[PDB]
């Protein structure tokens, strides 16, 4: 169905793109902290 997967689809960009920004600070916060040592 055209409305619901339009749906779908904006909720897995939303999560994709929200999940891409939190891992990526939270990995280049851990690994510059890893470095520092």
């Amino acid at each position: 169905d055209t409305a619901s997967d339009a749906a779908a689809a904006a909720a897995l960009t939303a999560a994709n793109a929200k999940a891409a920004a939190e891992l990526t600070a939270a990995n280049a916060a851990a690994a510059a902290a890893a470095t520092a040592r």
